């Protein structure tokens, strides 16, 4: 599925993740704009062996499980296909897990790099919510 902006900031504002360890829900938004330009399908290779899945990017190195990641953690304990479906809610969870690891929102490299420091309040500006 990919997500309209506001229909996003929606869902996720549904499911707790707005203001989650401080961060507002343009910071989420923005971070899913340039992780998966808010497609649940997305998924991408790592040099290390390792993929990226889903709205957010959730790395199988540690979070999820995709069978073919040999040295990996599964530290959200779900299948890194759950991570792409329609409802977003597996995401969301796993996130929230990953924002609290330590290192904050710096744990995707799209927000540290395009999100963090700009106006990311644009980024839910006119929706209703
Ligand atoms: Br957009
Ligand atoms: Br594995
Ligand atoms: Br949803
Ligand atoms: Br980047
Ligand atoms: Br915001
Ligand atoms: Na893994």
């Amino acid at each position: 599925k990919v997500f309209g902006r506001c229909e996003l900031a929606a869902a996720m504002k549904r499911h707790g993740l707005d203001n989650y360890r401080g961060y507002s829900l343009g910071n989420w938004v923005c971070a899913a704009k340039f992780e998966s330009n808010f497609n649940t399908q997305a998924t991408n290779r790592n040099t290390d062996g390792s993929t990226d899945y889903g709205i957010l990017q959730i790395n199988s190195r540690w979070w999820c499980n995709d069978g073919r990641t040999p040295g990996s953690r599964n530290l959200c304990n779900i299948p890194c296909s759950a991570l792409l479906s329609s409802d977003i809610t597996a995401s969301v969870n796993c996130a929230k897990k990953i924002v609290s690891d330590g290192n904050g929102m710096n744990a995707w490299v799209a927000w540290r790099n395009r999100c963090k420091g700009t106006d990311v309040q644009a980024w839910i500006r006119g929706c209703r919510l």
